[PDB]
């Protein structure tokens, strides 16, 4: 699985701690070994969310199987708490955009997972 | 919906109420309500288009409905315009990816939108 | 074609022509013509894979077809072997995306290519 983070929070407000706390709930969240896990923080982002420049995020979950109605619900859950609790973002300014991946369309160590 | 550029041009060309012409703009277009819209601009980004340095634009539009074919083509006119309007972007320098999200894979405040 | 690689690896560690050698390659590899591929390169990101922080990278490739099981293989041979010799970044330490894009979802110089 793969999860992206751009946000508007300067660097100095992402704590050193952040993508390794990421890996793990997401590791639990998710049912995968963390080996399998990558995450991606991108501060410092011009950005707007309704026109306003108060701190938010726009994110992404890429994942091979796992993404689905119910499932969707519970992660936006786990990470709305996440960036609330460590960026200090409002959870009504946070976006995060799900993809289900099929295994043939995902590449790695030289092949694809098909 | 979610617009982001990413370009080349550097940042000290962006002007200073791009975030808000673009927002105001496509409430216009879509028809979805400002309060929902998130901009996110990308400046200095190392690129090349058809093996060239000069000024280009990497974008992507995703949104719960309002895109398909007649749409998508008045999307990329209103765009591209302002690409070279505000940032002196050639429109054939430009590629813009289109992308109707199922409501339940679009997250929001600790739910999703189904 | 779209090509984009997000990477921990230090800005100077690109060596000049990267992009030219990705346009070239990809368009010999997609069969589209080197004026309508673009790249794209990231470096400096703040990123983990598997909980580490080991050089590593996160890839997508969009095309309006010429994607499916076999090329998705090739593609991933051909990428994660330019970023192992030039990047000096391991193949187990990539994840490529595939998006196989429809031509009405594509904007281009003020229209879609359908
Ligand atoms: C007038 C009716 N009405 C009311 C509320 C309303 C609330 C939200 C939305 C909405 C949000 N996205 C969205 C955002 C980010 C993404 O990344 C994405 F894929 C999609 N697409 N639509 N639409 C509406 C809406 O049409």
């Amino acid at each position: 699985p793969m999860f992206i983070v751009n946000t508007n929070v300067p660097r100095a407000s992402v704590p050193d701690g952040f993508l390794s706390e990421l890996t793990q709930q997401l590791a639990q969240a998710t049912g995968k070994p963390p080996q399998y896990i990558a995450v991606h923080v991108v501060p410092d982002q011009l950005m707007a969310f309704g026109g306003s420049s108060e701190p938010c995020a726009l994110c992404s979950l890429h994942s091979i199987g796992k993404i689905g109605g119910a499932q969707n619900r519970s992660y936006s859950k786990l990470l709305c708490g996440l960036l609330a609790e460590r960026l200090r973002i409002s959870p009504d300014r946070v976006y995060i955009n799900y993809y289900d991946m099929n295994a043939a369309n995902v590449g790695w160590n030289n092949s694809t997972f098909a």
